[PDB]
C-alpha cells in the first residue's frame, strides 16, 4: 500500500517536490534548507519508503549558518542581541555620548547569496558630534566667539552688549544653550533687546513689591488695594517680552 506522508525536519527538506502517495523501495531525497550547511559536506541525506511501509531512521543533516562575528565600531557598539551571529538573528549597532550614528542600525544575517550567509547592511560608524558655533545676534556677543567648533555638550553663554544710551538691555529667550545634536544646539540664540515696562499704577492700590527704578523684562512687581478695597484683578503682575504687565494691572473696585 505504501508510505504516504514522510516526516518534515528541522534543517532539510526534500529536493524535489512530493508525491501524494510512495510505495516501498522509492526514495525522497533532501537537501540543506536555506541558511543551512551540511553537517558532514557529501552526506547524501534521504529517506526510503521501506519494504515495512514505514519511513527509514535518517538522522538530522544541515546545521545553521552564520554570518561573520561582528566588531564594535570606533566609539561605539555592536550588540548580539539574539547571542549569536547565527542565520536569522539580528545585531544592533549603538554609539557613545559624544557620538551618533552614521549609516544603518540594525544589521540581519541573511542568504542574500544564493549559496551562503551575509549581514544585510554593512556597519555603520560613529562620528563625534561636533557642532558649528551659534550665531551672533543684535548687541549679543557669544562666549569663545574665537572658538571655531564646539564638540558635545559644550556650552556657550550669551552676553549682552552695554548700553547703546541711557537705558541698558535685557536678555529674552535662554542665555545659555549647549551642543546636544551633530549638528544640534539645544536652544535658539536667544534675543537681546531693550525692555521695559511702564510704571504700574493702580487706583486706590499700593505697589507692595518692585520699586525697582525701571522695571525691566521679568520684573515683578506685587499689589494689593487701599483701606476698605476688594481686589478684583490678579494680585501679582510680570513685566513681559514685549513690555507689557503679564498679566493685566489688577483693580481695587469697593
Ligand atoms: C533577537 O533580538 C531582537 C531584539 O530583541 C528581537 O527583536 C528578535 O525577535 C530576536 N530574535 C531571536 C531569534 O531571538
Ligand atoms: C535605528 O535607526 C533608525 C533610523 O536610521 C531609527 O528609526 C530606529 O528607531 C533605530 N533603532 C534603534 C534600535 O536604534
Amino acid at each position: 500500500t505504501g508510505c504516504d506522508d514522510p516526516p518534515r525536519f528541522v534543517s532539510m527538506k526534500p529536493q524535489g517536490t512530493l508525491k501524494p502517495s510512495y510505495s516501498p523501495g522509492e526514495q525522497i531525497v533532501y537537501e540543506c534548507r536555506l541558511g543551512f550547511q551540511p553537517v558532514t559536506p557529501g552526506q547524501v541525506l534521504a529517506l526510503v519508503c521501506q519494504d515495512n511501509n514505514t519511513w527509514s531512521s535518517l538522522q538530522e543533516g544541515c546545521k545553521k549558518r552564520r554570518c561573520p562575528t561582528l566588531a564594535d565600531p570606533t566609539n561605539g557598539q555592536v550588540i548580539l542581541v539574539n547571542g549569536s551571529t547565527a542565520f536569522g538573528s539580528e545585531v544592533h549597532y549603538v554609539c557613545n555620548n559624544g557620538y551618533y550614528l552614521l549609516g544603518t542600525n540594525i544589521s540581519y544575517c541573511e542568504v542574500s547569496s544564493g549559496t551562503g550567509v551575509n549581514w544585510s547592511d554593512n556597519p555603520p560608524t560613529c562620528e563625534k558630534i561636533l557642532c558649528q558655533p551659534p550665531p551672533e545676534i543684535q548687541n549679543g556677543k557669544y562666549t569663545n566667539n574665537h572658538k571655531d567648533v564646539f564638540e558635545y555638550n559644550e556650552v556657550v553663554t550669551y552676553s549682552c552688549d552695554p548700553s547703546n544710551g541711557p537705558d541698558e538691555y535685557s536678555l529674552v529667550g535662554e542665555s545659555k544653550l549647549t551642543c546636544i545634536g551633530n549638528g544640534e544646539w539645544s536652544s535658539q540664540p536667544p534675543q537681546c533687546k531693550v525692555v521695559k515696562c511702564v510704571y504700574p499704577a493702580i487706583e486706590h492700590g499700593t505697589i507692595v513689591s518692585g520699586f525697582g527704578p525701571k522695571y525691566y523684562y521679568k520684573a515683578t512687581v506685587v499689589l494689593k488695594c487701599n483701606e476698605g478695597f476688594n481686589l478684583y484683578g490678579n494680585s501679582v503682575v510680570v513685566c513681559g517680552e514685549n513690555s507689557t504687565w503679564e498679566p493685566e494691572l489688577p483693580k481695587c473696585i469697593k
